[PDB]
């Protein structure tokens, strides 16, 4: 089969983590 | 209607983030060593 | 020397193109 | 509507996510 470096599932994980604190953020702005 | 309509995708947009984020953490109990 | 199946990755590519899609619908709800 | 370019920040972080995925990808190994 085929394989990726599992070193990439960390960084998408930690970058959309910041992305979901974002929206998290942003919608509750409009909600204030 | 506005601001509903915005706040409404932005909630759909906040799920499918956090679907990503579950399928990822179950992807992470996978790793293969060679 | 750790991996993932190549597949998975895939998967979180397509997922990426759709929060991007809905991402620029927002942006255009705006316009 | 620092909302809307509040979402260009994040559509940004996509694209990052996006073009260092498509680096990985280009170094994939066959088993």
């Amino acid at each position: 089969s085929y394989y990726i470096d599992a070193d990439l599932l960390r960084e998408i994980k930690q970058h959309l983590k910041q992305q979901q604190e974002g929206l998290s953020h942003l919608i509750s702005i409009i909600k204030d």
